[PDB]
């Protein structure tokens, strides 16, 4: 709809800009306030560093994608500079925030409580047909109560039949991405699966790199072998095993997300 009509559209005078939590080349975000009361997140688009339409249409798709599990977005100013304002998480991405005392003091049974958090939401995105293609832990936000949700949907895609394929010259990181994405370009949900897997290993290791002491191109030999990344230090190994159904070679063998939920929750009633 247009401007005058939409429903996120909001005046840049309703905002106020307190702390930047982040710049970079496409631009910053920052903590600020909505109608004076309201903390919210604004991203903010560097004039000419990248298409304003691309900018703007993660802010659209995440019209179509709301959900507790799922940062929520909140308006947007389609005026340069361009801004997109979202919920707020007080406790930033979750490699950060495991990193901190707080973090570091973690239970394994909250780590799987999180990490069912993460699964619910990307069962809500597989449900919609949706895919995220970003999924890790810095794309993951931390809440005030300790709660998690899904962030950073610029990857992310409405897949309209199985699969969606992208640029030959796309490059995304290589340890996160499934091998049918690295080789070729062919994203689905399983993909994203392919991803918590990893993102599981950055839970149980409070932010660690994946595949430690390895390169791209050793961890792409390597999983042509068959092999998958080695036990983190103190993973339970059922949750080790689980990782393990997430890295399955055929992607239609790897599980849902629901019954990744399903499955976490268990881990963590009786943890
Ligand atoms: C301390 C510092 C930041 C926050 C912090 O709180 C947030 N709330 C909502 N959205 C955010 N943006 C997510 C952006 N993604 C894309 C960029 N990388 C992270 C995820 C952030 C950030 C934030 C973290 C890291 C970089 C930019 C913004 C909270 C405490």
């Amino acid at each position: 709809k247009p401007w005058w009509e939409d429903e996120w559209e909001v005046p840049r005078e309703t905002l106020k800009l307190v702390e930047r939590l982040g710049a970079g080349q496409f631009g910053e975000v920052w903590m600020g306030y909505y109608n004076g009361h309201t903390k919210v997140a604004v991203k903010s688009l560097k004039q000419g560093s990248m298409s304003p339409d691309a900018f703007l249409a993660e802010a659209n798709l995440m019209k179509q994608l709301q959900h507790q599990r799922l940062v929520r977005l909140y308006a947007v100013v389609t005026q340069e500079p361009i801004y997109i304002i979202t919920e707020y998480m007080e406790n930033g991405s979750l490699v950060d925030f495991l990193k901190t005392p707080s973090g570091i003091k973690l239970t394994i049974n909250k780590l799987l409580d999180m990490a069912a958090q993460i699964a619910e939401g990307m069962a809500f995105i597989e449900e919609r047909n949706y895919i995220h293609r970003d999924l890790r832990a810095a794309n993951i936000l931390v809440s005030d109560t300790l709660s998690c949700k899904i962030a950073d949907f610029g990857l992310a895609r409405l897949i309209e039949d199985n699969e969606y394929t992208a640029r030959e010259g796309a490059k995304f990181p290589i340890k996160w991405t499934a091998p049918e994405a690295i080789n070729y370009g062919t994203f689905t949900i399983k993909s994203d699966v392919w991803s918590f897997g990893i993102l599981l290993t950055e839970i149980v290791t409070h932010g660690r790199i994946p595949y430690p002491g390895m390169t791209n191109p050793e961890v792409i030999q390597n999983l042509e072998r068959g092999y998958r990344m080695v036990r983190p230090d103190n993973c339970p190994e059922e949750l080790y095993q689980l990782m393990r159904l997430c890295w399955k070679e055929r992607p239609e063998d790897r599980p849902t997300f629901d019954y990744l939920r399903s499955v976490l929750e268990d881990f963590f009633t009786a943890t």
